[PDB]
C-alpha cells in the first residue's frame, strides 16, 4: 500500500500529521544508545502499531512484547480515524538494555489523523471490485472503472445535470489547516480541456458555484466551508481529437506550511482520472425517437408521407427551419446521462442547436486546417470481424481515389472520428457515383434472424436478372416509368429497350463491379457472409463518367425500425403492379419489414436510442 | 484471405487483371439459361480453380468433374505466377443441361496476373515468422511485428543510412501498365510527418532520389524504371508528441482507368506502416562511451580529473565551445542503425550538432507554448513496480509543488516525454532545493548484485549517525574544511560543533523529511526495497529557506561505468584522513566501485551505450 516516513527524535518529541488509513514508517534520526539491546513501542488507543522486517512483506503487532534491537526491522503506525483533536494520540518508542531498568532512551511521537480522499463515481457498480482501484489509472473494458465526463458543447443556468460530481472529504481539526492547506490541482493541458465549479452555499443558487480551476487556473486552495467534504463539478470543454486521448486527471495535495523558516512540503496526495466520453454515431438498425425534417416548403407529399412513416413507427415528427448533408446526429453517455449531439460541418455562426433539434442536444464542431457532406459518412450495426469485436459498430467513410486532386472528407473530420475510438472506420470506393454518398449504394435494415440485420446493396445484376426473368416469362413490352404523371421530360422505356441497350447495360456492369468492391471490403470488414446481404434490382445511367440513378435509387431509403420509407421506383408496370415494388417487397417483407414506397423524383435526418452496450466497455 | 469479385457475361468475353495470390471470385452478370442443371469450369496451366459453398470455408479443386449447379456454390481463381503478356490466361464456365450434348452458354474470362506488393523490414527475425501479420498493424511486444522509422532532425548528402527501405515489387507485362496505374500515397497528416524519396538512376548520384512523398505531395504515380521493382527513401521528420502517436503508414493503389466513358476503379492495395523510434534516455549505469566538458577556462584541475576518469573508464573525451542542464543525450534504435540524439533546449538559433557533439548525432528541440535545466530530468535503471515492467527504465521529473507559481519543466516537455511512451515518468519532490536538480540528492551506481544498481541517496541522518559515532569514539573535536588552501569566508568546524549546532541540526532533519518523501516515492514507483538504497553522509544549510550543500555534494556524482568522480567533501580529518571519504569508500567499494574524490569547491554529460532490451520488444 501506501507507506510514508516520519523521522522522531531521542532529544525531543516529533508531532506528526498522518492520513487516516496510510502506512507511517516511524525511525529515529541519529543512531540508538550506546548499549541497546532491547526495544518496546506503545501507542494511545486508536493508534495502531507494527513491525515488520525490511526485507519481508506482512507485518505483526508490535506493542505486546519487548523485542531485541536489530535495525532491519521497521515499524509501522496506522491510523484509520480522523482526530478530534490536534496531537491527541501518541506513540513512544523506548530502547532499553538489560543492565538498568529505566530506557537508556525514547522518542514520542504525537499523531493528528485526518481522513483526505477525492473521489468521483468510478462506475464499478459489478466491473472490479472496489478498493482495489488504481485511482491513478482509467482502464477500458468489462472489468474496467474510471470516472465519466461529458461534454456538450465543442467549437474547435442549470447545466449542472451534464456535469460529473467530485468530491473531497477532509475530516480533522480544524486548527490543523491553520498550518496545512489543501491545494486541488490538475495540469494546464487537462486545464485547457475541462473546468471545475467549486459550490460555495446552498445548492439553489447559480452565482455560489464558484469558477475555481480552469483554462489559466491550474491550482486552488481549497477553503472548507461545508464542514467535512467539499463538492466540485466538474464541466468537460474538449471532444477527443488528434491530440487529446480523453483523459482529464485531477489532484488534491496535503500541504505542511507550518515551519515558517523552511518551505512547504507535501504529506498526501490523492487523484482522480476521467474519460471524456467519445461521441457516437447511430446506424439506422437502432429504434427511432424523433425524425427532423429541414427543408422544404410546396412539399407537401414528403412532409406528409415521412409523417405517417413516423406514426407508423411510434416516434415523434419535428420541423426546423441539408440537416442529413451538413449534420449527424450520435450521442454521448455516462451512467447518469445520456445526450444526443449533433457534429455540425457547414460545406458560418453559431448555431442555436438547443432550440432548433432539442433543449437536451448537444454541439460539437471541427473548423478545417486550411467535409463535403455527412453522405460520406455512416455506421455499420455492431459486428465481429477478424477477431476483433465491434460493439458498437463501425463508421463508413466514402472518400476520395488514391491520386485525386478533390477530397470529400477533410483530415480534421477523420481526425475526430479515429480518436473517438469506438467505432473503428473502414474505407470505401464512391468515386464512380456522381454525388457520392454512401447511402447510394448502401443501407442496413433490422432482421429477426442471422445476425439481427441485412445489409442492402444497390446491384444492376439483380435487376438485370429481374427484367431477364419477366421477358422470359412474356412481359417484355411491359413499360418503366408507365406509373409517373404524364410529365413533358418522362419517357417510358420497355423492358426489351433496357435490355437490348448495349451502352446501358455495359455501363450497369461496371457499376456492379464498383459496388462488388465495397460488398468485399465490408464483408471483409463488418465479418459478413452472403446470407446477410441483399442485392436491391437497381439500375444507373451517366451523368457522364459518373453514376447517377436511371430509376429512383431504392436503397436510399428511411428506416424507422421496421417502417421502411423506399423512393418510388416507377418500374415496369405488370398486371397493373410495379415489378420493382414487388420484387422489393418480397426481399424484404419476410423479415417482418414493412415497405411504403414514397413519391421521389430536402433532407432528413433521425435521433435514435443509443446502443443498449456501453461504449466504457469495449476493448479498443 | 483476400478476396476480390470478377463478373462475367454469357454473351461475350470478359477481360480482367488479378494480384497473385489474391483469390477471384468469378460469376456472372445475369441469370443463367433456362434448363440450367450442371456446369463445368476449366483454366489454362497455372490458372487454379476451385468451388466452394459460400456459406462454408474451405475449397476444393473444381475443374475434373461435371457439377450440379447450385447458385450458393462460389467459383474461387487463383493465380501465383505474373503472366508474360496481356491476357495470357483463360477461364472457361460453361453451363450444361442432360438434354443437348453442347453447352447451353458459358462464359470466357481472359486474365493477367500481375505480382504485386509493397514491402518494408517488419522486423520479423522471429517472434512471428509471417503468415498471420496484418500489414496495416504496427504490434508491440516480444512476439510484435513492423516496420521502424528513425527520426535524425525535428525542430518544433548521405542520408541515406537513417532512412527506412521500402521495396514496390510490380512484376507484369508492361503493356498493362499502359491502362492501369501505382498510385503510392500516404494521408497529409502522415505527410507532414515524414518524407520518401524515390531512387530514378544509379544508387550514386545524390539528385536521382527524387522527393515523391512529402509535406504538400499526399500521392505520387510510380513510374516503372527499374524493371520489376522500385525503391523508395523514407526519412521521419517528426517525433512522438501529444499530438502523433508516432505511426506512419504508406500505400500502393494499383487503379483500372482503361474502360473509357467510365471513371477509374481499385483493384488492389497494399500498405506499409512504420513507427517512429522514440527518443530513449540512459542511465547512469549504462556503459559510457563519451564524455562531454563543455565550459570551463583557467580550470585545468576539473578537465585533468575528468581525463584521468575517462582514461580509467576506457571512455573518450571530447571538449566543445551547459551540456547537462541545457542538453540531454538519449538515443534513437532501429535494427539497422542506433543514433545517439541530443535534446536541446536554451533557456536561439540552429544548434550545429553534427560537429560541436559528433557526425552521428541528432537533434530534437521543443518551443514553448507561451524546462528550467535538464538537471530536472533523471531516468532509472530497468525497474519491475505494481506488477509493471519498465525494462528501459523510468524518467524521473523534478517539479515544482502544486499551487507554486513557477514551472520547473513546461507541458511541452513533459508531453513530449510522456509520447515517448517507453519509460513512463514519475513525479519527484525538489522544492526544497535552493537549485532543484535530480541529482543533488539521488544518484545510481552498477552493483554486482541484488538489483544490479544500487540507488543513493543524499541522508543528513547518515551524517549524523557518522558524526555521533566519531564523537563517541573520541574524536568530536575533529575539523571539517581543513583540508582546505585557508580561503576567506571558509572557517573550519568541529564535529561537536556540527552536532551541538541546533538550527542545522533541525534544519538538516527537515532536509531529511523531504528526501524520505522522495525515497517512498522511488521505492513505490521503481520497485526498490531498502536494500537496493544506499544512504550517503549528507549535510545542507539553509539559502534563506531553500536547501544549498553545507559541505561539497556527494551524491552528484559522475559515474563511469565502475569509475567515480565524487565532489572533494572536505570533512573531519581523522588520522590524516577525511572520514567522509573514508565512509563514502566503506559504502562504495565492497560493489567493486573506484572512488576518486575530485575538488569541486563548468558541465558534464555522457554520452552511453544504449539499453540491451530493444525497445519495440516492450509493450507499454
Amino acid at each position: 500500500s501506501l507507506q510514508r516516513i516520519v523521522r522522531v527524535s531521542l532529544e525531543h518529541p516529533t508531532s506528526a500529521v498522518c492520513v487516516a488509513g496510510v502506512e507511517t514508517l516511524v525511525d529515529i534520526y541519529g543512531s540508538v544508545p550506546e548499549g541497546t539491546e532491547m526495544f518496546e513501542v506503545y501507542g494511545t488507543p486508536g493508534v495502531d502499531i507494527y513491525i515488520s522486517p525490511n526485507m519481508e512483506r506482512g507485518r505483526e503487532r508490535a506493542d505486546t512484547r519487548r523485542w531485541r534491537f536489530d535495525a532491519t526491522l521497521e515499524i509501522i503506525v496506522v491510523m484509520n480515524s480522523p482526530s478530534n483533536d490536534l496531537n491527541d494520540s501518541h506513540v513512544q518508542i523506548s530502547y532499553h538494555s538489560s543492565h538498568e531498568p529505566l530506557p537508556l532512551a525514547y522518542a514520542v511521537l504525537y499523531l493528528t489523523c485526518v481522513d483526505i480522499s477525492l473521489d468521483c463515481d468510478l462506475n464499478c457498480e459489478g466491473r472490479q471490485d472496489r478498493n482495489f482501484v488504481d485511482k491513478r489509472q482509467w482502464v477500458w473494458g468489462p472489468s474496467g472503472y474510471g470516472g465519466i465526463l461529458l461534454v456538450n458543447c465543442d467549437r474547435d443556468l442549470q447545466d449542472l445535470e451534464d456535469m460529473s460530481v467530485m468530491v473531497l472529504r477532509t475530516q480533522g481539526p480544524a486548527a490543523l489547516f491553520d498550518d496545512h492547506k489543501l491545494v486541488l490541482h490538475t495540469s494546464s493541458y487537462d486545464a485547457k480541456r475541462a473546468q471545475v465549479f467549486h459550490i460555495c452555499g446552498p445548492e439553489d443558487v447559480c452565482e455560489a458555484y464558484r469558477h475555481v480551476l480552469g483554462q489559466d487556473k491550474v491550482s486552488y486552495e481549497v477553503p472548507r466551508l461545508h464542514g467535512d467534504e467539499e463538492r466540485f463539478f466538474v464541466e468537460g470543454l474538449s471532444f477527443p481529437d488528434a491530440g487529446f486521448t480523453g483523459l482529464i486527471s485531477f489532484h488534491v495535495t496535503l500541504l505542511d506550511d507550518s515551519n515558517e523558516d523552511f518551505s512547504a512540503s507535501p504529506i498526501f496526495t490523492d487523484t482522480v482520472v476521467f474519460r471524456v466520453a467519445p461521441w457516437i454515431m447511430t446506424p439506422s438498425t437502432l429504434p427511432p425517437l424523433e425524425v427532423y425534417v429541414c427543408r422544404v416548403r410546396n412539399n407537401t407529399c414528403f412532409v406528409d408521407a415521412v409523417a405517417e412513416l413516423a406514426r407508423k413507427a411510434g416516434c415523434k415528427l419535428t420541423i426546423c427551419p441539408w440537416i442529413q448533408d451538413e449534420m449527424e446526429l450520435g450521442y454521448v453517455q455516462a451512467p447518469h446521462k445520456t445526450l444526443p449531439v449533433v457534429f455540425d460541418s457547414p460545406r458560418l455562426q453559431d448555431f442555436p442547436y438547443k432550440r432548433i433539434l432539442g433543449p437536451d442536444f448537444g454541439y460539437v464542431t471541427r473548423e478545417p486546417r486550411d467535409l463535403d457532406s455527412f453522405g460520406n459518412l455512416e455506421v455499420s450495426p455492431p459486428v465481429v470481424a477478424n477477431g476483433k469485436e465491434y460493439p458498437l459498430g463501425r463508421i463508413l467513410i466514402g472518400g476520395n481515389l488514391p491520386g485525386s486532386s478533390g477530397r470529400r472528407v477533410t483530415q480534421v473530420v477523420r481526425d475526430f472520428l479515429h480518436a473517438q475510438k469506438v467505432q473503428p472506420p473502414v474505407e470505401l470506393f464512391v468515386d464512380w457515383l456522381a454525388v457520392g454518398h454512401v447511402d447510394e449504394f448502401l443501407s442496413f435494415v433490422p432482421a429477426p434472424d442471422g445476425k439481427g440485420f441485412r445489409m442492402l446493396l444497390a446491384s444492376p445484376g439483380a435487376c438485370f436478372k429481374l427484367f431477364q426473368e419477366k421477358q422470359k416469362c412474356g412481359h417484355g413490352r411491359a413499360l418503366l416509368f408507365q406509373g409517373v404523371v404524364d410529365d413533358e421530360q418522362v419517357k417510358t422505356i420497355s423492358i426489351n429497350q433496357v435490355l437490348s441497350n448495349k451502352d446501358l447495360i455495359n455501363y450497369n456492369k461496371f457499376v456492379q463491379s464498383c459496388i462488388d468492391w465495397n460488398r468485399e471490403v465490408l464483408k471483409r470488414e463488418l465479418g459478413l457472409a452472403e446470407c446477410d446481404i441483399i442485392d436491391i434490382p437497381q439500375l444507373f445511367k451517366t451523368e457522364r463518367k459518373k453514376a447517377t440513378a436511371f430509376f429512383p435509387d431504392l436503397v436510399n431509403m428511411l428506416v424507422l425500425g421496421k417502417h421502411l420509407g423506399i423512393p418510388k421506383p416507377f418500374g415496369p408496370i405488370i398486371n397493373g403492379c410495379c415489378c420493382l415494388e414487388e420484387k422489393v417487397r418480397s426481399l424484404l417483407e419476410p423479415l417482418g419489414l414493412h415497405c411504403t414506397f414514397i413519391d421521389d423524383f430536402a433532407g432528413t435526418n433521425v435521433c435514435r436510442k443509443p446502443f443498449s452496450f456501453k461504449w466504457w466497455n469495449m476493448v479498443p
